[PDB]
DNA sequence: CGGCATACG
DNA sequence: CGTAT
DNA sequence: GCCG
């Protein structure tokens, strides 16, 4: 078993689902109390089950595992005797952990803010509600729109939302592509937004590009919340059935000749990027980000012209974005 | 022990 | 500070 | 919390 995440295959859904579901709890616990180290080493923990071929049944069988030391594996060993984990437990109960959790679901709301609210006593969205002056815009449309927002996002949803997205962009830049990234990209079948990403095979005419489709897409109607650049984190009124829905959908531009990049960084996994980062420069001596590749020693810039040209040039196999899903 | 990804609004 | 993978 |  690779020690990065980016050096193995890992599906969507796998064989230790239960496992990797209590490792989770004790990553966003960890992030809540800004320990961004044991949030890591968790999640690490976390996908290292998830790219396993068959189910953990015996403790023996996490040894050699990467990120598998005292603390990880009490946890499993806990879930293997018994069917539960104390520990887990204790954390999914607390106050704490549910209103940060509350707290940071909504739209605008970060760790530091739900930590402030927290310590000054706020614990509902009620109480969040009834003293507005003290929101950023930002804030009250996450607030104002929470409910449509926790409701999973479906694949019938998407395929209407890239429509909406590629007639505007089309009035905006012909010849401009829209290209679905994110989550629903490696496959999954239900989401919380939708990713867009944008370019044109023209290098140099995606410029000034988003500003015009925010404007189209607002004078028809379709847009609840933005900021107003490259990236637009929207929110979208989606028809349904008599009535509609609010639908979160980030759009990003990026110039043809970095398009590799940008959907490489913008398919994800999270875990999965910055593992492949974090590979990049300390095993490799590369710079990856989600415009380019950087040589250091030479001062230079790797063209890539498809996702498996990046792969190849940091001596990876390739893996599809279904794959992708530390 | 230091390091833990890297960006934009 | 927030947002994103 | 774990790795090199
Ligand atoms: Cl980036
Ligand atoms: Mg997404
Ligand atoms: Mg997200
Ligand atoms: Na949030
Ligand atoms: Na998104």
């Amino acid at each position: 078993m690779p020690a990065y995440a980016c050096q193995r295959p890992t599906p969507l859904t796998h064989h230790n689902t239960g496992l990797s579901e209590a490792l989770e709890i004790l990553a966003e616990a960890a992030g809540f109390e800004g320990s961004e180290g044991r949030l890591l080493t968790f999640c690490r923990a976390a996908s290292v089950l998830k790219a396993l071929p068959s189910p953990v049944t015996t403790l023996s069988q996490l040894q050699g595992l990467p990120h598998f030391g005292e603390h990880s594996s009490r946890v499993v060993q806990e879930l293997l005797e018994h069917g539960v984990c104390e520990e887990v437990e204790r954390v999914r109960r607390s106050e704490r952990y549910q209103t940060m959790k509350l707290f940071t679901q909504i739209f605008g709301v970060g760790v530091k803010t739900a930590d402030r609210w927290y310590r000054e006593g706020l614990r509902t969205l009620d109480d969040l509600r009834e003293q507005p002056q003290k929101l950023t815009q930002q804030q009250k449309a996450g607030l104002q729109h929470h409910q449509d927002l926790s409701t999973p996002v479906l694949r019938s949803d998407v395929d209407a939302l890239q429509q909406v997205v590629e007639e505007a962009v089309g009035q905006a830049l012909p010849g401009a592509t829209v290209t679905l990234t994110g989550g629903f990209r490696r496959g999954k079948l239900q989401g919380h937004d939708v990713d867009f990403l944008i370019t044109h095979p023209k290098e140099g005419q995606e410029a000034g590009l988003l500003p015009r489709v925010m404007c189209r897409l607002q004078d028809q109607g379709l847009i609840l919340y933005h900021q107003h650049f490259e990236r637009s984190f929207c929110i979208f009124r989606l028809p349904q059935p008599g009535s509609w829905k609010a639908v979160r959908v980030d759009l990003v531009v990026a110039p043809v000749s970095q398009f590799p990049f940008a959907l490489l960084a913008w398919t994800g996994s999270k875990l999965f990027q910055r593992e492949l980062r974090r590979f990049s420069r300390k095993e490799k001596g590369l710079w990856l980000n989600s415009h380019g590749l950087f040589d250091p020693e030479q001062k230079t810039f790797f063209q890539a012209a498809s996702e498996e040209d990046i792969f190849r040039h940091l001596g990876l196999e390739y893996l599809p974005p279904e794959q992708r899903n530390a």
